[PDB]
């Protein structure tokens, strides 16, 4: 299992120790408070009012938690994944990432605390 | 395992099929958008910019997801619980509850989708 | 999870720390060598070439591992149960027992080693 | 998980759909009756009274269930493995094999039924 923090201002995100292998079932729980610039903070689902101005993940709000598995495209995590299995032919290390516009992470703040584990399968 | 909705304006909470028994380990993941009044909506962590005016759970923000197990006091859930074990002498039906001030539920809207599962022990 | 030994000579059997509750999924793995009287020893499946002369469990061979959940009747365990749900409504402490005819346990010998845990549900 | 059968006269063994990966925890439960040549049949622990005359696994009796993980050596399975981690960092597909002397499988009969699953990690 893996337990850690994902920094909102980290454009490259956080490569965890979790290698998602074919057939794996995983569970992720994410918590905390982060900002993509404003004084205000949002949780791992991000800001439902802010427009997508070129986000690394277009299927989640600005300020949401997302991930990559190996060299996959971005996949929404939001508050977490419950006994989740990946789409075909997706595998590799899980990288966790705050959803913002590339080049605009510098004014970000806060973090999410995240637990990942493998479930029975 | 249980999957269901928890309505923000339901003061009674939502009873799930989950009976928490001594020794049980559980995982909860909660998602979605709800309001305790304002036209704006918050995820399962609630509104961190709002004061506690006599909330059912003082250990969570207003608009947060909370729970009771049998006749326990309120326990925070927020975005979820990862492989969690209850305090001794806490057991019975899990009821999920939106965190608000009692009697002020009428102006609430939205809801959270919540998965609960028992883990290996 | 529980690990312990079940003696062939114990007509009372072995209480475990596992309480089976409705909806629980369990796994048991049993190993070792025992006898209901003969010099030869058998594993937890017992002796397939021996007639049933009034065994505590008619659905398993003489010398097999069986169990009770609370005050249920006997349920075969044999070498174990993989991610098993009680097919009947039963509840309570699992007790493990060597399958022999009551009062004939005085010539029995050996024991089985047994692991039991609850699985995700 | 994988649910299948292992035939006593299959010298190569049965390749399963389970790929053991680094960090995996597995549970195996095996049942049934088989023979390495005699009339009698034995369970997945094999015959504790038969000498080792060059068995493919020296850590298990003749007629026992064993396996290989990738190009590992033979690993005893017997009645099964409870929440088990592979030693020495072995990894790869799990192949299940009846323990007998190489070239003497031709007179074998019966089978074991086997369940394999991955556990939480
Ligand atoms: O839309 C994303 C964008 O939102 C605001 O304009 C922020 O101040 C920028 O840093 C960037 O995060
Ligand atoms: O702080 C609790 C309180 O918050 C706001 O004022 C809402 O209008 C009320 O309905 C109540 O939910
Ligand atoms: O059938 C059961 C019976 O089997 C033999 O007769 C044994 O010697 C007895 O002690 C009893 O275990
Ligand atoms: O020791 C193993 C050996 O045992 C007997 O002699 C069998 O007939 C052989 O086929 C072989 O399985
Ligand atoms: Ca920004
Ligand atoms: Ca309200
Ligand atoms: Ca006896
Ligand atoms: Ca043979």
């Amino acid at each position: 299992a893996w337990k850690g923090e994902v920094l909102a201002n980290n454009e490259a995100g956080q490569v965890t120790s979790i290698i998602y292998n074919p057939g794996d079932v995983i569970t992720i729980v994410a918590a905390g408070w982060a900002s993509y610039g404003p004084t205000q903070k949002w949780g791992p689902q991000g800001d439902r009012e802010h427009p997508d101005q070129g986000l690394i993940c277009h299927d989640a709000f600005c300020g949401a938690l997302v991930m990559k598995i190996g060299n996959s495209g971005t996949i929404p995590v939001n508050t977490g994944l419950f006994r989740w299995v990946a789409p075909n032919n997706v595998q590799g290390a899980i990288t966790l990432i705050y959803n913002d516009v590339p080049g605009t992470y510098g004014n970000n703040s806060g973090s999410f605390s995240v637990n990942i584990g493998k479930d029975q399968s």
